[PDB]
């Protein structure tokens, strides 16, 4: 009965690993995990957007089925469906040690008595940010303008109870209670861990040693003012690409001492490891004042974080097993987050629930090298209203052909991505079979989607995203 | 109850979609730019200087004439076979000079008429140049790689089609750079009079399609993919369905202009003529960036130093660009200037310096920037106006931007506000106060009614018979 260790990244480009053509980042931990495993070239996120992508990713099912379209508002009443079960709800039924350390972002908040929580969802242990993004208090708070200093994490939570204000930054905040809850285990008794990395998310800190790997790509007002707080760059000259990259480099180093206690404890035969990211990245194109100078790169594809565009869901995935997968190999079979539900079902020998609807397909045949017969097509999602430039809200991918369909049920784009890989030449009006195919297929997914008879059954509805 | 019953030459050189991060000297991180670097250390660099446009050749029309470029009947692109066309009446830089008696020349870029075969649109001569080697197109086309029968092509590219005084020239034997370059130095040579000039040096760099040398793509070659150097002459009609080639070329091109740049300023100063010539060097629109929209805009690099926006958009990145001007020892040197300064204030600026007067029969939008070069502050009596008309993009763009102190409101293409910044505060236009600052709002948006209806009733326009034309086409 195999352990098994899910690494989330946050906000990680298609383009931000060396692994993955990065000209400049330095990730030696992840490149050799994909040395060691399996690398998906074509893998997406359930959806461009932390929270409906999260939710997908842990049930299996298109993030709409599960009450979570895009953003959770704070006091609001937007969570994780009451009924809904993630893998680890499944694990522990199986008789699993589970834990998850890090970034939630499932619910509106973890003082929420009125909503699912972390053990609710089947994490017998959890350090957890119920938040998008990691708070310093003491740098909110703060009076003197401007403020110096990194961020350390304030008003996350250790099993339901508040915690003193980190030591660490997050990274190793996450990564210290990851081996050290593995160092502290009573039995033999298999784990799942949920190590969900709040890095690359804004608000960027560092430590002193990937800052200085990066030096070059630092403008000089960043290396006059480094430890500038994030909250007071709005009005400040640019700082270069540097302190993304020494994110980078410093999640890599955090996955990387995950990854050295699992093979240290004796467990690298016995645990299945998925690397992956919840999105695609914030570029260079910030649309928000909490996106200032940053630098995720998408191998070239279009759009980024929010967009239906290959470069807001396509995302780096890894798998490894011991050796009972091929050393080295690389996939580019598309595939995608709601597909890890039915693969570890398989994997791990344990049984799918069957009083519900799952969208994705076992990637076991992927992995031994054979054909993945996919009966359906890759579906994505995000309801984002109010946008100065307005998000599409429906994607459907299908062969090479792939549709995006306006906030209003209308088609607005389709590319053939074998021919257009950058979805520069928009086919709509111009393939008129293609697109009556394609969008018969949409409406007949948004259909059952719609329909989905466990948000039924706990007496919900698709309720349309009003909120900002 | 109620219900009861010795007159100074001039050089503008002009860089084709560079980006306003895109120099070393304006802080990029990882480009070679020693040429134009040293241009900025010898002359007055600005910091906040705007093209008149974020498309090429409204941006252009406007630079040359010192009219918003909708007032002369530029509002986007200047498509084929259509009567889209700089204003018959419009006089430029180069007619005001030709009357002082300058010997006038251009080489590169024009993309201020429909073609240079259309007899019924004004052409370089027109327009005040006396010499020409002219593309009129908006980029580059080799011929013989648009006309190659086999896929993929391979092949570096070589400028066809252009026209040396409105005649047809052979295939280049260089890159468009060293074409115009070696142009421009040959002019310098063959001239015979002591007589001032003008030149208009309109680069094609940094625009689609890149074409450098192998000595420029060495000095990136850790910025190329793997897939680049397998396949470095791949020809740019056939990257839509093939792996991103990485930043390099971008860079290389950038670095390959600035060779050419230096090409010509060496050429001034061998030539004895640095003390006594006017350079200004800048671009005219923000770059394209990662955020590629089209399929010719593939593997391209462009920064904007953080700045909102890119080529097309009327946020700072699609019209802040460098802006460096130099005249010999006659202007303070290695001057940084922070005041906003735009395209349009060329030439009342240069009427200033090189003694001749604007006519009296057309209204002009700049003001001169002579204070600004003198070390004074400058006060302006209207707010900087900026323009686009470019329809059905996949994310529609607005149509107008207006600038005033610290304040910039964009105006969609309903003619409504969309977005209020105040710049100082707010350096990437993240803050919208639209609804949050009411007697700002109704003060900006009164100011651009105003100079809306003072441009859409310009009299030069009227004076030719014609009215603004809503783009339409495609
Ligand atoms: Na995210
Ligand atoms: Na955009
Ligand atoms: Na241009």
């Amino acid at each position: 009965q195999p352990n098994l260790v899910i690494i989330m990244a946050d906000d990680l480009g298609y383009g931000d690993l060396a692994t993955y053509g990065h000209q400049i980042v330095k990730t030696p931990n992840i490149d050799r995990l994909a040395q060691e495993g399996v690398k998906f070239t074509d893998y997406y996120a359930p959806a461009p957007l932390s929270s409906p992508s999260r939710a997908g990713l842990l049930t299996g099912r298109m993030p709409f089925r599960t009450g979570i379209r895009s953003w959770i508002p704070s006091g609001k009443d937007v969570a994780l469906g009451r009924n809904e079960l993630t893998i680890a709800n499944l694990l522990k039924a199986q008789g699993y040690d589970t834990a998850m350390m890090g970034k939630l972002h499932l619910n509106a908040g973890g003082d929420r008595t009125d909503q699912p929580q972390a053990q609710d969802m089947g994490f017998d242990y959890s350090l957890a940010n119920t938040a998008g993004f990691v708070t310093d208090a003491t740098l909110d708070n703060a009076k003197e303008r401007p403020r110096y200093g990194m961020v350390y994490p304030t008003g996350w939570l250790r099993n339901g109870q508040p915690t003193p204000r980190a030591d660490k930054m997050s990274g190793e905040y996450v990564s210290s209670e990851v081996v050290n809850w593995l160092d502290n285990k009573k039995d033999s008794k298999p784990f799942f861990l949920y190590v969900a990395f709040t890095e690359v998310h804004s608000p960027l800190a560092s430590p002193k040693k990937y800052l200085d790997m990066y030096s070059q790509y630092m403008s000089a007002y960043q290396k006059q003012h480094p430890d500038l707080f994030y909250g007071d760059w709005a009005d400040k000259p640019w700082r270069g690409v540097g302190e993304y990259y020494a994110n980078i480099s410093y999640l890599d180093a955090q996955v990387g001492k995950v990854l050295d206690k699992i093979k240290a404890m004796g467990e690298e035969d016995n645990t299945i490891v998925i690397f992956t990211s919840d999105n695609g990245p914030v570029t260079r194109e910030a649309r928000k004042v909490y996106e200032l100078n940053l630098a995720g790169e998408t191998d070239g594809l279009r759009g980024r974080k929010d967009n239906l565009w290959e470069g807001g869901i396509r995302v780096p995935a890894i798998i490894k097993y011991g050796k009972h997968l091929p050393q080295g190999m690389v996939s580019d079979t598309p595939v995608y987050g709601l597909d890890w539900m039915p693969t570890l079902a398989k994997m791990m020998n344990f049984k799918l629930p069957t009083d519900r609807t799952f969208d994705g397909e076992s990637l076991v045949p992927v992995l031994e090298q054979k054909a993945l017969k996919r009966e359906k097509p890759l579906i994505f999602g995000i309801d984002m209203p109010f946008q100065d430039d307005p998000t599409d809200e429906w994607a459907i991918r299908d062969g090479d052909w792939k549709m995006i369909i306006d906030r209003n049920n209308k088609p607005k784009y389709l590319y053939n991505l074998k021919s257009d890989r950058y979805e520069t030449l928009n086919l709509i009006g111009k393939k008129p079979d293609i697109e009556k195919q394609m969008y018969g297929k949409f409406l007949k997914y948004k259909t059952d989607i719609d329909n989905d008879s466990l948000m039924k059954a706990r007496g919900d509805k698709p309720e349309a995203v009003t909120w900002g």
